[PDB]
């Protein structure tokens, strides 16, 4: 019934999200322009039209052929000016999303509009307008923002969101200008980390000593965490921000290694040996995605990298999150 465009597929988040939520419609193209992240989507979606095409090369009038209904788009924070002088509309590293806001009085057909954004995207100039182009366009709209350890995910990815539909299809939803920090549906306790943990995991995945040396700042989970630290694309590029590190050892060994090594040189070798016998290690792909709510089905090439893979992971959605924004987006 619905026809899907998905901007900035990357590895189909936003494709999952659209299964998950039990919702009648078809993916009718995603556009991405990145070849690696496009490889792993058609690996999970062969079916579905890809295109490897610039969202500023996206037309209403292709748009409008295709005809999509609705719109699921997760545009990157990307710059427009680099020391004083914009940067060029066709460098495939500048921000697309100002060309979107454009187009949209003429995407006639378009009905639903579900975007994911970072946070901090509420109080930029690009969402002002945004917002602004929507109430042109006779839109109605909430703003939410949403972590996924309030739908029950035991894992912190504050995220802005907005869900944005046309003011002549009737909507139950109670919607408010004021942002919203929580879905209406209480999903309990984040549960622990046990569902998703698998018991021959590879040594690959191990901390190395390098890593080690930085080992004050880790944030560590257990099988009974039931919150996590926010994996990025930076993570096992550097040991501090860019995700938790797991171990099978309960969190009162973890303890006393740390205060054993409180009485030595910082970084050191003597330091490092009490933090080598933690078997500390990273999350496996899998593992993130499982936690990142994918479903089993998904699976990812193993043609690409480790170090691919956690950029591309990095850059992508909580399934479950969207799935229940939508939920809520066609009530
Ligand atoms: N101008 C543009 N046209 C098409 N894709 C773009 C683009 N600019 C950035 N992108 C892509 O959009 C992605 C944003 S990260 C979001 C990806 C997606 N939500 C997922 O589940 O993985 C990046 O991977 C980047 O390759
Ligand atoms: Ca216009």
């Amino acid at each position: 019934s619905h026809k899907i465009l998905e901007l900035y597929s990357g590895i189909g988040g936003m494709h999952c999200a659209w299964k998950e939520s039990g919702l009648d419609g078809e993916i009718v193209a995603a556009v991405d322009i990145n070849t690696v992240a496009n490889s792993v989507y058609k690996h999970n979606f062969p079916e579905t039209n890809l295109l490897n095409r610039n969202i500023q090369q996206l037309t209403p009038q292709v748009i409008k052929k295709w005809n999509v209904d609705t719109i699921l788009m997760s545009p990157p924070c990307q710059p427009f000016t680099r020391n004083g002088k914009y940067l060029d509309d066709n460098d495939p590293r500048t921000n697309s999303f100002l060309y979107l806001i454009g187009i949209l009085d003429q995407l006639d057909n378009v009905d639903y509009i579900l975007m994911e954004n970072v946070k901090g995207f509420e109080n930029s100039t690009v969402r002002n307008l945004f917002i602004d182009k929507l109430k042109e366009c006779n839109f109605i709209y909430q703003e939410f923002l949403l972590c996924p350890s309030t739908v029950g995910v035991p894992n912190s990815r504050l995220r802005y969101y907005c869900t944005a539909r046309r003011n002549n299809l009737t909507w139950p939803f109670k919607r408010r200008d004021e942002i919203i920090t929580r879905l209406p549906k209480d999903f309990g306790v984040p549960h622990s980390l046990e569902s998703i943990i698998e018991e021959d995991v590879d040594e690959k995945f191990l901390v190395p000593e390098k890593m080690l040396r930085c080992a004050k700042v880790f944030d560590i989970c257990y099988k009974t965490s039931k919150r996590s630290c926010c994996f990025t694309k930076a993570y096992t590029h550097y040991a501090d921000g860019t995700g938790s590190i797991f171990t099978d050892k309960p969190r009162e060994v973890v303890q006393k290694c740390y205060a054993a090594a409180a009485q030595n040189e910082i970084g050191g070798e003597k330091f490092v040996e009490l933090f080598k016998e933690l078997k500390l290690r990273y999350f496996t792909p899998k593992e993130v995605l499982m936690i990142m709510c994918f479903p089993k089905s998904y699976n990812l090439p193993t043609n690409i990298s480790m170090k691919q893979c956690y950029r591309l992971l990095g850059n992508s959605v909580n399934v479950k999150v969207i799935s229940e924004l939508l939920k809520i987006l066609f009530e």
